[PDB]
């Protein structure tokens, strides 16, 4: 028993950071077989934040300027393409340590873990959501761009996010490993706010379930709702809508534990109208969002 | 900028995990060199759990009763001996992926890492704390006994916590890698409550300067206190007592954001005394305990 914000264990991802440097900027990068990804910004000098033209910048550089290195040892670059906002950089040797892998692009309301790492070295782990409005609320100093994102189903590696940027509201922004950005942002110096962060309703209905689960029952109550009564209420507190297929997704979950989802529905429809009247749920004083029914199936069943 | 619950990167301790079964346990092991450590309690059976002798039990068994499995393959067991509430099983050879360690026991207040484990298999990977009544709130489920705890500084792991039971209030005990338990907890299935679960005072101020670096400055307040003042609050709230030494070690943080730590604690004093009114700090709506001062500095300045 007990539910924790877990993350997916990083060894596979920690043999594949490396470091990249191009010029003065140094970031993180990712080897997979003879390729080295990361994020196309490691060209930008100080005057190419605000308005640069990768495709002019990149024009100025050839492979002797990327500086890749895993642990002490220098790779030996012999191509670099630009996909989108990554740079791939082609190397001589393949990743001895590659995983299996795939590139994944994930929806808002999907959990992943996040390796952050500066110079090509991992310094932590911790799990992350893609909020609705595309941003992360993760945990990343200068450096550490090119610090990845993924998730892993026994022994694959699907990774789903590279840390570029953090927005003036301290709110992080990246691609997926095509280089295309979640959200509308860009890799530029510019005004980017972001929209609204709403709350991801189904995850909180799963932790919820986590909660029955672990013996944290008093928010049960007699009610139960409709998918139309209970969104009304979801759309004043800025709850992403339920629909049929969340409902579905919730199965196992209400399968588990005996309690409908609409009956589910209504506790949370009672906890966002009354509050939390200073109790606590998991050890939270507000409703977790960030673990999906699937995690919660996998931390309660201890899938490894 | 962001401040999230941070787990070390799990790698090399993933590398040590072995499964450890005896008779029909089935329970994880830690291999670092050519000993292979796992709780005592794998050689237990059903009419054993109440009131094992484990020097009787261990009698009964041979070097070839305990099967270790290191991925899929088999390690022999030449020796085999009980410290305290651990078993070390020596193997015939050493574990290749043997990183740097100590063995180190910690104080109440200390996080560390846990690799949650099943069938020697890494599940996950969370960030803990040593409560002060010496429990730990994991995540554990049946077959995670022998899923460690650890710190790493640099290349060396310290691997502090071995994990060996859930008490029936759900909260979980075990040792330090020499087999001593943590508190007062025996490997019997027996009436074992915990004391009081308190809030670790340091901790807490640790968080609000994270929260102060990370622009979650609302709490700041025009008050200042004393020790002595600032203890008859803790008290009456049961947070530990805040020493010299707490704000000593609490020296780093005052100096980065200029706020002396008898004004932290005079805000830490108003936030227990007016509580949060609705408002969050750092994603959070309860004061947060488990990032010690260390964690903070570390987290804030990128050490990998
Ligand atoms: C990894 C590089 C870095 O530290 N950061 C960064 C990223 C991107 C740029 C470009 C060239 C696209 C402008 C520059 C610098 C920052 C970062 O994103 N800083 C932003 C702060 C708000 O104004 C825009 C620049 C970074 C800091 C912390 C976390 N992650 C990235
Ligand atoms: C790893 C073994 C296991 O799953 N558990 C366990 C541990 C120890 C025993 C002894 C032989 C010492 C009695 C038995 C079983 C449990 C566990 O600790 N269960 C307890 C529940 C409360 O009553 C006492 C037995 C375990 C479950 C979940 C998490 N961690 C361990």
């Amino acid at each position: 028993s007990g539910f924790r914000k877990m993350a997916f264990p990083s060894g596979k991802v920690e043999g594949c950071m490396v470091q990249v440097t191009c010029g003065t900027t140094t970031l993180n990068g990712l080897w997979l077989d003879d390729v080295v990804y990361c994020p196309r910004h490691v060209i930008c000098t100080s005057e190419d934040m605000l308005n640069p033209n990768y495709e002019d910048l990149l024009i100025r550089k050839s492979n002797h300027n990327f500086l890749v290195q895993a642990g002490n040892v220098q790779l030996r670059v012999i191509g670099h393409s630009m996909q989108n906002c990554v740079l791939k950089l082609k190397v001589d040797t393949a990743n001895p340590k590659t995983p299996k892998y795939k590139f994944v692009r994930i929806q808002p309301g999907q959990t992943f873990s996040v390796l952050a790492c500066y110079n090509g070295s991992p310094s932590g782990v911790y799990q992350c959501a893609m909020r609705p409005n595309f941003t992360i609320k993760g945990s990343f100093l200068n450096g550490s761009c090119g610090s990845v994102g993924f998730n892993i189903d026994y022994d694959c590696v699907s990774f789903c996010y590279m840390h570029h940027m953090e927005l003036p509201t301290g709110v992080h922004a990246g691609t997926d490993l095509e280089g295309n950005f979640y959200g509308p942002f860009v890799d530029r110096q510019t005004a980017q706010a972001a929209g609204t962060d709403t709350t991801i309703t189904v995850n909180v209905l799963a932790w919820l379930y986590a909660a029955v689960i672990n013996g944290d029952r008093w928010f049960l109550n007699r009610f139960t709702t409709t998918l139309n009564d209970f969104n009304l209420v979801a759309m004043k507190y800025n709850y992403e809508p339920l629909t049929q297929d969340h409902v579905d997704i919730l199965g196992p979950l209400s399968a588990q534990t005996g309690i409908a989802v609409l009956d589910m529905c209504a506790s949370l429809k009672e906890l966002l109208q009354n509050g939390m009247n200073g109790r606590t749920i998991l050890g939270s004083a507000l409703l977790e969002d960030e673990f999906t029914p699937f995690d919660v199936v996998r931390q309660c069943s201890g899938v490894t």
